RNA sequence: GGUUUAGAACGUCGUGAGACAGUUCGGUCCCUAUCUGCCGUGGGCGCUGGAGAACUGAGGGGGGCUGCUCCUAGUACGAGA
């Protein structure tokens, strides 16, 4: 909180995506030390990918991590997935909020069940594009067993719906990158390369009014509670009227200063992660899922209609009917929430594979309008995508 | 220290003397080693002229405990941990 953040070059939100153990946080180490030498931005180190008790005794990361390193075309904001089955919730806030993500399938083991997970809820979400990369590579000394496990990637993209060989495939070792190897600084230099060719500059909503889905909160010593997320549309100002609203119930706010990785900011546009300083806000009052709102723009809602479509067992879902009664989880924009399900008068059951519209009543409400996209989840799996119809409360 | 003598007390049983793995406080533990055995340490003669050294080895004894840290490798194994 010093250094004003000079508004160039592109925002693009990338992150790591793939299987436990697999090289995802050990890439987003290589990429910064490869990009800090060469280019001459800033060093950082592995270490601070990802440190606490919780990630150093067991080693398994569960916080999603955030890193900014810079190129000559654009300006890159990381966001390192955890990547566990047990993760799979505070992993869709750090998903939903990256453009582009950075696939990986390792070339000893290759695509393991987590990596069809990881995809699965990628596209039912938003991930755009997709770029895979083989973590390992040096431990097998051969030419057609690394070879082999890019087809099978091909195939699992193609698979479940996505380009496939069109995805341009990168072979890299992360640890190597790490000491100063020239080859393999090369080679991970290349990917940076691949990112800037492959991805596209993305499209912003600049122009409709003000909202932030907030993703984790903060306390900072000082200052007061910072709110983190990505802007999904509209612009924040420093000291404007900003209306909190989800969860519990609503309050009026002011900004009181935006940032960008702990650099100071004018204004916090569209499509790029900022912690936004909220005034007179406790920490525990204010919890994750609310959204930062431009007052009289959206309301609380704990009841709606909406346009459902249920997954059968070809596209990854239930595969028995359901009655009155049942209850899943909601992912909106970043948290997630259990509701009554409440169908229409002559329909005695819901099948898996179908396109209906139900009335669902949550238990607590969340900020919601006519058109916003969620996918119903329950069961450590998916269930069903869908659409909001009317609203009623 | 306990049990198992003589003192004294409690509860209990006995008319009483007293009695009770019922309890309670106090209450002399001797011996210079002949033989066997054992640990040491010598004298005697033998081993075939005597003497001084240096070995050989039959045979006998000694010793044999094991942690955790890292490296292999977060490798195999495992959905993950
Ligand atoms: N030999 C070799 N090992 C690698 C390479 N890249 C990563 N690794 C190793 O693979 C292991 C995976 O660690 P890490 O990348 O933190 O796990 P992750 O991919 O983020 N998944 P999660 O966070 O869910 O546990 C580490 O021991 C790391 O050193 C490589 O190119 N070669
Ligand atoms: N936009 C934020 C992203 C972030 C969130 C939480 C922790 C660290 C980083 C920067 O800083
Ligand atoms: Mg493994
Ligand atoms: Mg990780
Ligand atoms: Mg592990
Ligand atoms: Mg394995
Ligand atoms: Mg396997
Ligand atoms: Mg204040
Ligand atoms: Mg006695
Ligand atoms: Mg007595
Ligand atoms: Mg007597
Ligand atoms: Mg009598
Ligand atoms: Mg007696
Ligand atoms: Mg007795
Ligand atoms: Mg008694
Ligand atoms: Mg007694
Ligand atoms: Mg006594
Ligand atoms: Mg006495
Ligand atoms: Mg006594
Ligand atoms: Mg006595
Ligand atoms: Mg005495
Ligand atoms: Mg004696
Ligand atoms: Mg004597
Ligand atoms: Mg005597
Ligand atoms: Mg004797
Ligand atoms: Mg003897
Ligand atoms: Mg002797
Ligand atoms: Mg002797
Ligand atoms: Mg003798
Ligand atoms: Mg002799
Ligand atoms: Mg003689
Ligand atoms: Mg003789
Ligand atoms: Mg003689
Ligand atoms: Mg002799
Ligand atoms: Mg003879
Ligand atoms: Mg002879
Ligand atoms: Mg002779
Ligand atoms: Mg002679
Ligand atoms: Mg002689
Ligand atoms: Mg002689
Ligand atoms: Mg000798
Ligand atoms: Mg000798
Ligand atoms: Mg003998
Ligand atoms: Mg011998
Ligand atoms: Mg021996
Ligand atoms: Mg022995
Ligand atoms: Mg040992
Ligand atoms: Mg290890």
């Amino acid at each position: 909180s010093k250094e004003k953040f000079e508004r160039t070059k592109p925002h693009v939100n990338v992150g790591t995506i793939g299987h436990v153990d697999h090289g995802k946080t050990t890439l987003t180490a290589a990429i910064t030390t490869v990009l800090a030498k060469t280019y001459g931005g800033a060093a950082r180190a592995f270490d601070q990918i990802d440190n606490a008790p919780e990630e150093k005794a067991r080693g398994i990361t569960i916080n999603t991590s955030h890193v900014e390193y810079d190129t000559p075309t654009r300006h890159y904001a990381h966001v390192d997935c955890p990547g566990a089955a047990d993760y799979v919730k505070n992993m869709i806030t750090g998903a939903a909020q990256m453009d582009g993500a950075i696939l990986v399938v390792a070339a000893t083991d290759g695509p393991m069940p987590q990596t069809r997970e990881h995809i699965l809820l990628g596209r039912q979400v938003g991930v755009p594009y997709i770029i895979v990369f083989l973590n390992k590579c040096d431990m097998v000394d051969d030419e057609e067993l690394l070879e082999l496990v890019e087809m099978e990637v091909r195939e699992l993209l193609s698979q479940y719906d996505f380009p496939g060989d069109d995805t341009p495939i990168v072979r890299g070792s992360a640890l190597k990158a790490l000491e100063g190897d020239a080859e393999w600084e090369a080679k991970i230099l290349e990917l940076a390369g691949f990112l800037d060719s492959y991805i596209p500059e993305p499209e912003r909503a600049i122009d409709k009014p003000f909202l932030l889905p907030i993703e984790d909160v903060f306390s900072i010593s000082g200052r007061g509670t910072v709110v983190t997320g990505r802007v999904e549309r509209g612009i924040i100002k420093v000291g404007e009227e900003v209306e909190i609203v989800g969860i519990k119930e609503t309050q009026k706010s002011t900004c009181t200063g935006v940032e960008m990785f702990r650099k100071l900011l004018d204004e916090g546009r569209a499509g790029e992660n900022v912690g936004v300083l909220l005034r007179g806000i406790k920490r525990e009052e204010i919890e994750r899922g609310q959204v930062l709102a431009k007052p009289g723009t959206i309301k609380p809602h704990t009841k709606f209609e909406s346009e459902v479509y249920i997954l059968s067992k070809d596209e990854g879902g239930r595969h028995t009917p359901f009655f009155k009664g049942y209850r899943p989880q909601f992912y909106f924009r970043t948290t997630d929430v259990t509701g009554t399900i409440e169908l229409p008068e002559g329909v005695e059951m819901v099948m898996p594979g179908d396109n209906i519209k139900m009335v669902v009543t949550l238990i607590h409400p969340i900020a919601m309008d006519d058109g916003l996209r969620f996918a119903i989840r329950e069961g450590g799996r998916t269930v069903g995508a869908g659409v909001v119809a009317k609203v009623l409360s």
